[PDB]
């Protein structure tokens, strides 16, 4: 299903070429701008271990998740990611555990070397 689509056809948007974060876009969004590092981002998400066995979203509170893109406030690829996004896109990303946490890990809700996977729709994204 959907991870192992994105392992067989995503496009790779790492700068290091390592396959560390790849992307499908599933629904087109908007305009000409992506965000920069700074900006104030709204988006709506699902997220889990690509095993399949953990299932996080924003839903689950009734609100769009809120960042600012670039200030290591979310995982590098959501960082990188997001920074190829245009308003109203809806995006698929599978990412390897450099990208996210690693070999530590974050316990009890991430092991250690986890890949995750999410569907990110990017609702807004404002200018510091
Ligand atoms: C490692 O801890 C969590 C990871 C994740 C969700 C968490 C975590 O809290 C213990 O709670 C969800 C509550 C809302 N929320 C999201 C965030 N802050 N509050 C950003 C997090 C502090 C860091 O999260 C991220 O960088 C990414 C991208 C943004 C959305 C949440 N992210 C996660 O890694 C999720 C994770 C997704 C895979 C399945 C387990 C949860």
């Amino acid at each position: 299903g959907a991870p192992a689509t994105v392992t067989e056809q995503g496009e790779d948007i790492t700068s290091k070429k390592d396959r560390g974060v790849l992307k499908i876009v599933k629904r087109v969004g908007n305009g000409e701008e992506t965000p920069m590092i700074g900006d104030k981002v709204y988006v709506h998400y699902k997220g889990k271990l690509s095993n399949g066995k953990k299932f996080d979203s924003s839903h689950d509170r009734n609100e769009p998740f809120v960042f600012s893109l670039g200030k290591g406030q979310v995982i590098k690829a959501w960082d990188i990611g997001v920074a190829t996004m245009k308003k109203g896109e809806i995006a698929h990303l599978l990412i390897k555990p450099e990208y996210a946490y690693g070999s530590a890990g974050s316990l009890p809700k991430i092991p250690s070397n986890a890949t995750l996977f999410f569907e990110i729709e990017l609702l807004d994204f404002k200018g510091e």
